């Protein structure tokens, strides 16, 4: 496992994404760590669809929220996720409108990081690529982050609110942390992204609940 990875670098990342309002972090988080994988098995770059996530996974909660693995589990079963092209983001719960012929991605299935290790999630970021990942984004700090490697002692490691995707990791001036890109838009954070804190005990818990799927 090198030092540092960044998936960006290699084409495996899109553009950040904006939810709005809509809790589906959870959406973006899993089609997030679907294009990767696209991306690195078939070679080619694109944007898959987190409103067919939204719509069709009726084993999560739509803009209620929901989990990166019935939305793995729901692209297998269902064959295949469209493309945001095919199956644009509303931010609202809509009926299923799914469409094979906009059919541009598969899953075989997903798998699931030992719960807390980061070390396990590190290896795997590597062997994989970008990882879905859970953690607290419910601090002012995190909000209002700007650059830097995050790192707030209030956040719980058990408190589990946001659904983000880590498509690297690396460090910055001896601070260790996992770059991480969020889908509050390109004016939230640098650019999007944030740097979080890598190796300070499971900080925000952004290794207890590490999914990624299988391509
Ligand atoms: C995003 N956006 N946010 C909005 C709410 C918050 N909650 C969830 O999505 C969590 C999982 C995250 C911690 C990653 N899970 C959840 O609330 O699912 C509700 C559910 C799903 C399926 C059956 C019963 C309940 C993320």
């Amino acid at each position: 496992a090198p030092d540092s990875v960044d998936y960006r670098k290699k084409g495996y990342v899109t553009p950040v994404k904006n939810q709005g309002q809509c809790g589906s972090c959870w959406a973006f988080s899993s089609v997030g760590a679907l294009e990767g994988q696209l991306k690195k098995k078939t070679g080619k770059l694109l944007n898959l669809s987190p409103q067919n996530l939204v719509d069709c996974v009726s084993e999560n909660d739509g803009c209620g929220g929901g989990y990166m693995t019935n939305a793995f589990q729901y692209v297998q079963k269902n064959r295949g996720i469209d493309s945001e092209d095919a199956y644009p983001y509303v931010g609202q719960e809509e009926s299923c409108m799914y469409n094979p012929t906009g059919k541009a991605a598969k899953c075989r299935g997903y798998r699931e990081i030992p719960e807390g290790n980061e070390k396990a999630l590190k290896r795997a970021v590597a062997r994989v690529g970008p990882v879905s990942v859970a953690i607290d984004a419910s601090l002012t700090s995190f909000q209002f982050y700007s650059k830097g490697v995050y790192y707030d002692e209030s956040c719980n490691s058990d408190n589990l609110n946001h659904a983000v995707l880590a498509v690297g990791y690396g460090i910055q001036k001896g601070n260790k942390h996992w770059i991480i890109k969020n889908s509050w838009g390109e004016n939230w954070g640098n650019k999007g992204y944030i740097l979080m804190a890598r190796n300070k005990n499971n900080a925000c818990g952004i290794a207890n609940l590490a999914s990624f799927p299988k391509m």
